[PDB]
């Protein structure tokens, strides 16, 4: 029967409420109890505050009216307001102290996840103060999780007027008995209750959620820890830069602040960063999540040499030039990890900081051909399989769904063996026609990759492995250097190819290297352990790139 | 005969040279004359410095080697280095003091403009210092003006070794006698001179340019003031955001720092900001230059109401949400000017600062229908002409080249009369079939607009004028408000429609409004007076949005 859930902002989705700041302010200042609440509410439907809430006046215009109300209330209560008494000051503090009430948000998210339509209905104001960005940020962070945001001051109506509730119902396309409405102010619940909506009077969050759970019959309290926010491709800003006549690079872009360029591995996509992109933007960065050359909406020329590390790096430099960025933080996984270490070594002036997931920095051995070095380690046999043009392409393109569903597996989910792939005749020779779906991914997410790889297939991607010799000669030029910019290496306990021990000598070349390590994490790090990846990157960003 | 010009960076394109910093440092510190230059050059082809210049080691690795060289030189000269003597410190100061030598750049630009191939050939280093961003910025600013940038440390060779000159020639695809090469170091000129290149020994800039002028036969000195840098469409980052199912907005994006959203007028394009986009990025902003809805690569739905101010503004807000920007500075011209004032009034929390070129803020008159208000002023008659769907579209789409070449005219170039357009039967009834080309635009630039308007024509654009009533009712809701965020109004002396006097009462609504005024400037402000527009916007940005 219930299909919709509506939440207030103040005192419900965000805490502490600014009304309670009026209580504590009175106390702090030893003013008459309720004096500030009286001044705030003065004149009722025709007072200063309603005009504010209705969008008639802005916050800055209101401040002096509330001041005057405070004067009038104090005279009649026969007291004096403190020297320095400051409504602007009081409200700036209050409004910056107010934060998202995380458990309420996560309950709203869960209900949306089970198919509820969700909304924020709030009495709020047009905020034109010097410090208004604080609130614009809060509202952005909250509103992206909801179907609708209805603001008294944009619609010209206020709780508890009955018309806003009708406007609510009409926005929801729902009848009153399909809606639960939560509010901390009982007078605002009354009109919902009159039309027969379920209402919840929100005092402490846990009790409200207990009521919310009982009435929707969905578990909201004590639920396991949710994944980070993911990205919907068609809600993102998509960018395109031509780095040379036949080559355009695509990327998705979110956030403001220092530029952070994410570089995926093989055979992946910008979308492999889907759990990091919102979290890093939210953390105060400008994320640029590439399709690396060969992939997705980026160009994919056929020639092998178009994909050697030298050419790929020069092109990432051009990509910064054309966007007008003197630097970016470069963060890479798997092949993209190898690439960002090379960016650090050859273009340190363009790299604000460098991080790699899984891929260690190992200097080229000038005394051993790279092919030889690859044959030394049985777990790289799949790279030799990749050498002969066409062979891996035919197997990997043959059935894309089976391809990604085989590849993208957590460590406990019967990972492909990386072992004696050439001898066996292919990567999938010993895997099912229809693999089961990994816990890491949904069927829809597998189908995004499938549709991406329909544009160019696997030739470009495989070519990243076909420049062993050419990359070795380029790398050899850098053997005298060290990496002395800020650097982070993140190892994954259960990556059985890019093993954590392979990174053990990195401090010889990167003396101030910082590290994170993720346990129980297989090769597909960002979607295996997105929560831990996010925490490790944001902490290193804030300390080293900030 | 001469087809190519090559410039050094230090002492030629950038001043003062870091070598002269070695001179002044010696003097400042009363060290033996030339001691620092000896230490720098110690070991010659096999010393620390050549290894640096060749890319063998990074700047941070070199610093302690130069230190040691300074110690060794001082011992043998039987002196002591100062307490606190600091190579890192000396070079940080020197490298940040170094700036683009503007007259040399503008000469290089001019030669490129007359068809020279131009290049920077420099001995430089891999810069990994904490403060490396300074130089990455310099090099970006310079390199975008040249065909090639050849850096000793990326190519593994140094002036004066003969191989770099051969590598230069081969890059230029030019024979030695077609090249002029300019350098402040005579030993570096010698090998160019050996192959028979024209060389110029650069001491003071003016004499070098005098030589450069004599030998190329092009005027380089005392030339008139050049236009600001323009944008080549196919070198820009192009972005696309879907703000709702049928509507995607396109924009071009350059620079980093606070977001600055440029909103063009009718019937224009992101490209009408072409002279502002590089200058504002260079000034430390992230420019987002829109195709506004109806135009270019943005969607252009047919329905009139899709283009009322309310819908257009909500969509600009969604555009920020999806890009993850809590605010932007909004700068508008003509119709975009009207729109940004509305953004200031209805979404002050999303607008960091607002500026308009030409378009004044005038509050809706609640006592007079807007049509009536438009009929009151003969110079708005062209807006009535625009009302009847199809009529203006047929005239404007009939011949696009004639359309833009008629519209885009400086004040002295027989502007269209805005006068009695309905009576006369059209905007062009009294203009030539083939207008001459305005001084403001090139034939190629007219053809960019023509190709843009081939995608959707004039229906969407004209619809911005077809919501008089609907915009009036929305505006009336804001009549109690003031605009109290940072605001700039820029009037144009010879805009005979959006006249400067029309802005005279703006301080009643925007009490802290700031102003600029541009004399001898017609309606197409950004391309009429791009230099003055750039200076006025950057100054107001740095003081009010920074
Ligand atoms: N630990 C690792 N598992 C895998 C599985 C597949 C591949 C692929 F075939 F895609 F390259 C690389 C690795 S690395
Ligand atoms: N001073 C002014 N000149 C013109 C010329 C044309 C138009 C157009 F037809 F494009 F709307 C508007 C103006 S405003
Ligand atoms: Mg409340
Ligand atoms: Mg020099």
């Amino acid at each position: 029967t219930l299909r919709a859930a509506v939440f207030d902002l103040d005192g419900v989705l965000a805490l502490p409420a600014v009304f309670g700041v009026l209580g504590r302010t009175e106390e702090a200042l030893a003013l008459p109890r309720g004096l500030l609440n009286d001044a705030f509410q003065k004149g009722g439907p025709e007072g200063a505050t309603t005009r504010l809430m209705k969008g008639e006046i802005t916050l800055s215009q209101w401040i002096p009216l509330m001041e005057e109300n405070c004067r009038k209330c104090s005279e009649t209560a026969k007291v004096c307001l403190p020297k320095n008494f400051s409504i602007k000051e009081i409200f700036d503090k209050a409004i910056s102290a107010r934060k998202i009430n995380r458990p309420m948000l996560q309950a709203a998210l869960m209900l949306r996840k089970k198919g509820f339509t969700t909304a924020i209905l709030t009495n709020t104001w047009l905020d034109d103060r010097a410090e208004r960005d604080g609130l614009a940020q809060l509202m952005c962070e909250l509103k992206m999780h909801f179907d609708f945001l209805i603001e008294s001051c944009q619609v010209g109506m206020v709780k508890p007027e009955p018309q806003i509730y009708k406007f609510l119902l009409d926005t929801l396309k729902a009848s009153p008995s399909e809606v639960v409405f939560l509010d901390d102010i009982g007078a605002n619940l009354k009109p919902a209750r009159d039309l027969g909506m379920v209402t919840i009077l929100v005092q402490d969050t846990d009790t409200a959620l207990k009521e919310l759970e009982k009435v929707t019959g969905i578990q909201l309290l004590n639920t396991p820890a949710p994944l980070p926010t993911s990205c919907n491709p068609s809600d993102m800003s998509h960018g395109y830069v031509t780095v040379k006549p036949r080559v355009r690079l695509h990327f998705v872009e979110l956030g403001s602040g220092p530029a952070v360029c994410l570089c995926h591995g093989f055979p992946e996509s910008w979308y492999s960063w889907r759990y990091q992109i919102p979290a890093l933007a939210q953390a105060g960065y400008r994320v640029l999540a590439m399709d690396m050359k060969g992939y997705g909406e980026s160009s994919a020329p056929p020639e092998i040499e178009e994909y050697c590390m030298e050419v790929l790096c020069k092109e990432m430099v051009t990509f910064l030039d054309k966007l007008g960025l003197s630097q970016a933080v470069f963060i890479g996984h798997d092949w993209g990890g190898m690439l960002v270490w090379y960016m650090a070594l050859f273009y340190p002036e363009r790299v604000r900081a460098v991080a790699s997931l899984n891929t260690p920095f190992i200097p080229a051995n000038p005394n051993m051909s790279p092919l030889e070095s690859i044959k030394a380690n049985p777990v790289f046999d799949y790279q030799l399989y990749f050498q002969e043009p066409g062979v891996a392409e035919a197997e990997l393109e043959q059935n894309l769904s089976r391809t990604f569903k085989s590849l993208f597996r957590a460590s406990d989910e019967s990972v492909l063996s990386m072992h004696k792939v050439c001898e066996a005749g292919g990567l999938f020779v010993n895997s099912p026609e229809e693999p089961s779906l990994s816990r890491m991914v949904t069927e829809e997410e597998i189908q995004f990759y499938v549709q991406q790889f329909k544009k160019s297939g696997f030739r470009g991607p495989l070519n990243w492995y076909r420049n062993m010799e050419r990359n070795w000669k380029w790398a050899c030029k850098s053997l005298g250097r060290k990496i002395l910019i800020p650097a982070l290496m993140v190892t994954a306990e259960k990556d059985f190819v890019l093993v954590p021990q392979m990174s053990q000598h990195m401090e010889d070349w990167i003396p101030h290297l910082k590290r994170g390590h993720i346990e129980d994490c297989g090769h597909w790090t960002q979607m295996d352990k997105p929560t831990e990846v996010n925490q490790i990157l944001i902490k290193w960003l804030d300390s080293d790139a900030r």
